[PDB]
Protein backbone atom coordinates (compact mmCIF):
# COMPACT_ATOMS: atom_id res chain seq x y z
CA UNK A 1 0.00 0.00 0.00
CA UNK A 2 2.41 2.93 1.02
CA UNK A 3 5.31 4.06 -0.59
CA UNK A 4 8.85 2.53 -1.57
CA UNK A 5 6.78 -0.88 -1.72
CA UNK A 6 7.86 -1.73 -5.32
CA UNK A 7 11.31 -0.39 -4.73
CA UNK A 8 11.26 -2.87 -1.81
CA UNK A 9 9.85 -5.82 -4.28
CA UNK A 10 13.04 -5.08 -6.57
CA UNK A 11 15.28 -6.13 -3.66
CA UNK A 12 13.30 -10.01 -4.85
CA UNK A 13 13.64 -9.53 -8.31
CA UNK A 14 16.37 -12.06 -9.78
CA UNK A 15 16.53 -16.00 -11.09
CA UNK A 16 16.68 -17.34 -7.77
CA UNK A 17 17.80 -21.30 -7.38
CA UNK A 18 16.88 -23.74 -3.86
CA UNK A 19 20.13 -24.67 -2.44
CA UNK A 20 19.01 -25.63 0.63
CA UNK A 21 15.74 -26.79 2.64
CA UNK A 22 15.30 -27.75 6.13
CA UNK A 23 11.69 -29.43 7.54
CA UNK A 24 9.95 -29.31 3.72
CA UNK A 25 9.11 -32.71 4.46
CA UNK A 26 7.38 -32.37 7.69
CA UNK A 27 5.87 -29.01 6.48
CA UNK A 28 4.46 -31.13 3.44
CA UNK A 29 2.79 -33.84 5.60
CA UNK A 30 1.13 -30.96 7.98
CA UNK A 31 -0.42 -29.09 4.87
CA UNK A 32 -2.16 -32.42 3.59
CA UNK A 33 -0.03 -33.22 0.62
CA UNK A 34 -0.40 -36.37 -1.17
CA UNK A 35 2.71 -39.27 -0.87
CA UNK A 36 3.46 -38.89 -4.03
CA UNK A 37 3.61 -34.99 -4.86
CA UNK A 38 6.11 -35.11 -1.36
CA UNK A 39 8.29 -37.88 -2.87
CA UNK A 40 8.82 -35.58 -6.02
CA UNK A 41 8.86 -32.23 -3.77
CA UNK A 42 11.23 -33.56 -1.30
CA UNK A 43 13.97 -34.32 -4.21
CA UNK A 44 13.39 -31.26 -6.68
CA UNK A 45 15.06 -28.30 -6.89
CA UNK A 46 12.99 -25.34 -8.12
CA UNK A 47 14.27 -21.92 -9.80
CA UNK A 48 11.84 -19.19 -8.70
CA UNK A 49 11.75 -15.91 -11.08
CA UNK A 50 10.53 -13.02 -9.41
CA UNK A 51 9.70 -9.98 -11.65
CA UNK A 52 7.68 -6.66 -11.97
CA UNK A 53 5.48 -5.99 -14.88
CA UNK A 54 3.53 -2.71 -14.66
CA UNK A 55 2.45 -2.69 -10.85
CA UNK A 56 2.40 -6.52 -11.00
CA UNK A 57 4.42 -8.57 -9.20
CA UNK A 58 4.83 -11.93 -11.08
CA UNK A 59 6.36 -15.26 -9.40
CA UNK A 60 7.41 -17.78 -11.59
CA UNK A 61 8.36 -21.24 -10.16
CA UNK A 62 10.45 -23.56 -12.81
CA UNK A 63 11.00 -27.66 -11.49
CA UNK A 64 11.13 -30.88 -13.32
CA UNK A 65 8.15 -31.53 -11.10
CA UNK A 66 5.66 -28.30 -11.87
CA UNK A 67 5.67 -25.30 -13.32
CA UNK A 68 3.60 -22.08 -11.64
CA UNK A 69 2.67 -18.52 -11.82
CA UNK A 70 0.89 -16.19 -10.09
CA UNK A 71 0.57 -12.46 -10.93
CA UNK A 72 -0.88 -10.11 -8.47
CA UNK A 73 -1.03 -6.25 -6.79
CA UNK A 74 0.48 -5.99 -3.59
CA UNK A 75 -2.61 -6.23 -0.72
CA UNK A 76 -5.14 -7.42 -3.43
CA UNK A 77 -6.52 -10.99 -2.97
CA UNK A 78 -5.95 -13.30 -5.69
CA UNK A 79 -7.19 -16.94 -6.82
CA UNK A 80 -4.62 -19.32 -6.60
CA UNK A 81 -3.80 -23.00 -8.16
CA UNK A 82 -1.32 -24.10 -5.86
CA UNK A 83 1.97 -26.54 -7.01
CA UNK A 84 0.09 -29.48 -4.43
CA UNK A 85 -3.38 -28.50 -6.63
CA UNK A 86 -4.86 -26.31 -3.54
CA UNK A 87 -7.49 -23.74 -4.94
CA UNK A 88 -6.63 -21.06 -2.64
CA UNK A 89 -7.49 -17.27 -2.17
CA UNK A 90 -4.29 -15.58 -1.65
CA UNK A 91 -2.97 -12.29 -0.61
CA UNK A 92 0.90 -11.01 -1.25
CA UNK A 93 1.59 -7.83 1.21
CA UNK A 94 4.86 -6.54 2.43
CA UNK A 95 5.91 -6.14 5.62
CA UNK A 96 8.78 -3.65 5.78
CA UNK A 97 11.37 -5.79 3.74
CA UNK A 98 9.73 -9.22 3.81
CA UNK A 99 7.43 -10.10 1.06
CA UNK A 100 4.36 -11.92 2.70
CA UNK A 101 2.04 -14.71 0.85
CA UNK A 102 -1.22 -15.99 2.74
CA UNK A 103 -2.88 -18.85 1.22
CA UNK A 104 -6.44 -19.61 2.63
CA UNK A 105 -8.90 -22.78 1.35
CA UNK A 106 -10.68 -25.33 3.39
CA UNK A 107 -11.43 -23.25 6.46
CA UNK A 108 -7.04 -23.61 6.49
CA UNK A 109 -4.14 -21.08 6.33
CA UNK A 110 -0.70 -21.02 5.37
CA UNK A 111 2.12 -18.08 4.72
CA UNK A 112 5.45 -17.51 3.34
CA UNK A 113 7.28 -15.06 4.30
CA UNK A 114 10.81 -14.22 2.28
CA UNK A 115 13.79 -12.17 2.64
CA UNK A 116 16.88 -11.25 2.07
CA UNK A 117 19.51 -12.54 3.80
CA UNK A 118 23.25 -12.76 3.69
CA UNK A 119 22.07 -11.89 -0.56
CA UNK A 120 20.19 -15.05 -0.45
CA UNK A 121 16.53 -15.26 -0.62
CA UNK A 122 14.96 -17.12 2.74
CA UNK A 123 11.58 -18.39 2.64
CA UNK A 124 10.37 -19.59 5.82
CA UNK A 125 6.76 -21.80 5.41
CA UNK A 126 4.54 -22.09 8.30
CA UNK A 127 1.16 -24.18 8.71
CA UNK A 128 0.24 -24.98 12.42
CA UNK A 129 3.21 -25.14 14.47
CA UNK A 130 5.43 -26.67 11.40
CA UNK A 131 7.90 -24.72 10.01
CA UNK A 132 10.05 -25.25 7.04
CA UNK A 133 12.78 -22.99 5.68
CA UNK A 134 14.33 -22.61 2.27
CA UNK A 135 17.39 -20.71 1.03
CA UNK A 136 17.65 -19.80 -2.55
CA UNK A 137 20.35 -18.29 -4.55
CA UNK A 138 20.71 -15.71 -6.94
CA UNK A 139 21.93 -17.35 -11.18
C1 LIG B 1 7.65 -26.65 -7.58
C2 LIG B 1 7.79 -28.10 -7.13
C3 LIG B 1 7.50 -28.30 -5.64
C4 LIG B 1 6.33 -29.25 -5.40
C5 LIG B 1 5.96 -29.40 -3.94
C6 LIG B 1 4.48 -29.18 -3.68
C7 LIG B 1 4.17 -28.88 -2.21
C8 LIG B 1 3.44 -27.54 -2.00
C9 LIG B 1 3.96 -26.71 -0.82
C10 LIG B 1 4.03 -25.19 -1.08
C11 LIG B 1 4.92 -24.79 -2.30
C12 LIG B 1 5.85 -23.58 -2.07
C13 LIG B 1 7.36 -23.89 -2.18
C14 LIG B 1 7.72 -24.96 -3.22
C15 LIG B 1 8.45 -24.43 -4.45
C16 LIG B 1 9.55 -23.35 -4.16
O1 LIG B 1 10.66 -23.82 -3.80
O2 LIG B 1 9.21 -22.15 -4.31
Amino acid sequence: VPRGSHMMVEAFCATWKLTNSQNFDEYMKALGVGFATRQVGNVTKPTVIISQEGDKVVIRTLSTFKNTEISFQLGEEFDETTADDRNCKSVVSLDGDKLVHIQKWDGKETNFVREIKDGKMVMTLTFGDVVAVRHYEKA
